[PDB]
């Protein structure tokens, strides 16, 4: 009822969402009342998710969440029902209680559960880390009844049922912050290389959980045993982190470069001027850190340089790989991780590898750009246009699909940005198990 000038009282509350979050308000008057309504507007702060990075490994897991959110429920219920039809058992048992380290045996009795299990689901899983045809962990010739998984720090482990685990457990507690409706329409596909994963298994998804947990376990399965070695138990790989170091940033870039020229290791994941993850080739360890252990002894950016490296460390890495076999990594201004595997190394590893797993399930009709900001890994944002850096990481089928086409059409709709980027998306997944 608007009028002039004798004035009002109020109130105020932080009510909605929609998308945002509102704020519900009304005012009373000068006669305490109200005559038209209240305001509304939208409460929306600075959108910016995030997804794991899968060091998070341990027995609850989210699973108060699990009874609590109706759509989390039966999601979790959905892959449990789903990939036991894959491949019988309770993935929800395995995040209620570690299976430690007697694990399931998978009883998979005579009946028709086995031309299922017994079966196809298993040992058409297959790796590329020696000559191709090598298919997957075996005794799953034709009958092989009760075939086991053993994991010796409980069954949570070995990056075969943590990589399912983790981006189970999160894409269900990030749809119930879109079942309360928490997050805005255009937001950050933030992800750590296996939850860059779940940002695509997450919002604008184009995928399906099923499908997800499959490939997830599939790479997970890929990701262990990629190093033929040791066939009592180990391997001669592994993963190292450091802090800055009497100042840093590209302190080393060089440095590990010329020790590249000799044994083999790589970089990491780089996250951070602060932290830098370094692939291990467990001489190498053994190696670098004799190497970088001079550097703390005080030496700056001084005199001249290419009168250099490693015929200091070379001393001391061959020193070290005689005075025991399998040598072991320590401390001595930096720390180290535990795997046997890399983020690089690899390689070529996928391709007839994964992106073959890709290959199925996949593509075709996969949503538009809904995730035009979807920002995986070695990239700078998802836009559909002259992406060179394919280029710079692996040009196989992005070579075909870019410069015989460089606009194939004049850039049409339907799919030809979608279909083009489903070769696209499933190119940035492609490198994905490597490319640190």
């Amino acid at each position: 009822v608007l009028p002039n000038t004798a004035l009002k009282t109020s109130i105020q509350h932080v009510g909605m969402i929609n998308g945002r979050k509102l704020i519900k308000f009304e005012t009373r008057n000068e006669d305490d009342v109200v005559v038209l309504t209240g305001e509304a507007e939208i409460e929306q702060p600075v959108t910016t998710f995030v997804f794991t990075g899968q060091g998070s490994q341990e027995q609850g897991m989210g699973m108060d969440l699990y009874k609590t959110s109706k759509a989390a429920q039966d999601v979790w219920n959905r892959a449990d029902n789903h990939f036991k039809d894959t491949y019988g058992f309770s993935i929800l048992d395995i995040v209620i209680n570690n299976p430690v380290n007697l694990t399931i045996h998978f009883g998979g009795e005579k009946g028709k559960r086995i031309r299922e299990n017994y079966s196809a689901m298993i040992f058409e899983t297959i790796v590329d880390g020696k000559l191709k045809t090598e298919k997957i962990f075996k005794e799953i010739n034709e009958h092989s009844t009760s075939y086991t998984f053993r994991s010796e720090k409980g069954l949570l482990s070995a990056t075969q049922f943590t990589q399912p685990a983790l981006t189970l457990m999160e894409k269900a507690a990030f749809e119930d912050l879109k079942s309360k409706g928490l997050i805005p329409a255009d937001a950050t596909f933030a992800g750590h290389s296996l939850g860059e994963y779940a940002a695509l298994a997450s919002l604008a998804d184009v995928m399906s959980i099923e499908s997800l947990v499959e490939v997830v376990f599939y790479r997970g399965m890929t990701m262990q045993v990629a190093v033929p070695r040791d066939e009592l138990g180990r391997s001669n790989y592994g993963m190292i982190a450091i802090n800055p170091g009497r100042v840093a940033a590209s302190f080393s870039q060089e440095a590990l470069q010329y020790v590249v020229e000799r044994v083999g290791k790589r970089t990491g994941w780089l996250v951070e001027i602060v932290n830098y993850n370094v692939e291990n080739q467990q001489y190498v360890a053994a190696g670098d850190l004799r190497a970088l252990d001079t550097v703390t002894n005080v030496l700056n950016f001084i005199k001249l340089q290419k009168i250099d490296i490693i015929e200091l460390q070379k001393s001391l890495s061959l020193e070290e790989v005689e005075g025991h076999l399998f040598e072991i990594i320590d401390e001595a201004s930096k720390k180290s991780a535990v795997k046997p595997r890399p983020l690089k190394l690899e390689r070529g590893f996928a391709c007839i590898p994964l992106v073959g797993i890709s290959v199925p399930f996949h593509s075709t009709y996969l949503m538009n750009g809904v995730k035009p900001f979807k920002s995986f890994l070695k990239k700078n944002i998802i836009k559909e246009n002259v992406k060179v850096a394919r280029l710079a990481g692996k040009y196989i089928p992005n070579l075909t699909a870019k410069p015989f086409q460089v606009t194939k059409e004049y850039f049409q709709d339907v799919y030809d940005l979608t279909g083009s980027e489903p070769i696209k998306e499933i190119i940035d997944n492609w490198e994905k198990y490597e490319q640190s």
